[PDB]
């Protein structure tokens, strides 16, 4: 078929470091994707985006380098970010949080389970689609950690410093897998009472010290239920051989919680 293979560039989504993302329309078919422009890091992200196939995963649809330029075709959230969903110092709505919290695990368990870390979730990188259904984003910082059944411990220090695990601030080398499961913990308590409990999880800031003084009474968690409180209570702890595992936090307590209704179906009455 004739100019299939032709996207109008309709709208910049976002700009940044890497250069921007922008809303493409396919000429024939109408088909909405998000391309990804980065002016030459991008060939272990396109290597990494090759490997995923995930409901909760950001499409990868391919790439096309014009010159020093890549072209990453991702797919496109109507529904933006997660971060613009959280209202400041209020949160979301606590089975919305449950659902987007299902979600995310689901899309994290799939990433270690084929030995991806991502290194970077926060809000800003959970993108919902038209059904407000969750996508891990970005795999720029994304590494291999686990090749032929042997787990490599990272050094690399990476991130966004509210979300990174303390073992990265205090330690030569750490576990990859329980780093992404402190950063979910801190996603939760975002979207529980729309504010970051800290700047960064060292001795030195006295938020993280009240925290670990368990002194609860205080913002954020005086804002959060006793139930999703407990389950932060295993996410949020120092040593990494201690915190909660992936398979332990779907077992939790409020994890199983019935909350939420399915979405609204139409009916009608008589
Ligand atoms: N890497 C990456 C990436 C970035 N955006 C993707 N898809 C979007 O549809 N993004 C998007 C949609 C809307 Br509506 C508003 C903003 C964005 N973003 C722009 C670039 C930054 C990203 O966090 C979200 C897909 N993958």
């Amino acid at each position: 078929v004739p100019f299939v293979e032709d996207w109008d560039l309709v709208q910049t989504l976002g700009e940044g470091a890497y250069g921007e993302v922008q809303l493409a329309v396919n000429r024939v078919t109408e088909e909405a994707v998000a391309v990804k422009i980065v002016d030459m890091n991008i060939k272990k992200e396109i290597c990494i985006n090759k490997m995923l196939n995930h409901e909760n995963v950001v499409k990868f649809y391919g790439h096309r380098r014009e010159g020093n330029i890549q072209y990453l075709f991702l797919e496109y959230c109507s529904g933006g970010e997660l971060f613009d969903r959280i209202e400041p110092d209020i949160g979301m709505p606590e089975p919305d949080a449950q659902r987007f919290f299902h979600q995310l695990m689901a899309g994290v368990v799939y990433l270690h389970g084929i030995g991806i870390t991502h290194r970077d979730i926060k809000p800003e990188n959970l993108l919902l689609d038209e059904r407000d259904n969750l996508k891990i984003s970005d795999f720029g910082l994304a590494t291999v950690f686990r090749y032929n059944n042997r787990e490599r411990l990272l050094n690399k220090m990476c991130g966004t410093l509210p979300y990174v695990a303390p073992e990265l601030l205090k330690r030569r080398e750490f576990h990859a897998e329980p780093v992404d499961v402190w950063s979910c913990g801190i996603v939760l308590t975002a979207m529980l009472a729309g504010e970051l409990p800290w700047d960064q999880p060292s001795d030195s800031c006295q938020e993280y010290s009240d925290w670990k003084e368990k002194k609860t009474y205080l913002n954020p968690w005086k804002k959060i239920d006793s139930a999703p409180l407990a389950l932060l209570h295993k996410i949020l702890v120092e040593n990494p051989s201690a915190r909660i595992t992936i398979p332990d936090i779907k077992k939790d307590r409020w994890y199983n919680k019935p909350l939420k209704k399915g979405a609204k179906r139409p009916r009608v009455t008589s």
